[PDB]
């Protein structure tokens, strides 16, 4: 007979650090 | 015989919130 | 014998951007 299924795959790695945000309002 | 495969792993969590922009045009 | 561990998962989202910066100088 078969074996078992395999373990779960690893987790992805972790997302990208968000773009900086737009310049401020104006002076 | 080899089991079947594992299942795929989860998406890797989220990237941090980007960090704030630089200061507005000036007056 | 047990089956291949399943493939990774794909890399997490990117990250939301960032917030407006203060408002500039006088």
């Amino acid at each position: 007979p078969p074996g078992p299924p395999g373990e779960p795959g690893m987790r992805g790695l972790p997302g990208a650090v968000g773009p900086p945000g737009p310049p401020g309002p104006p002076g």
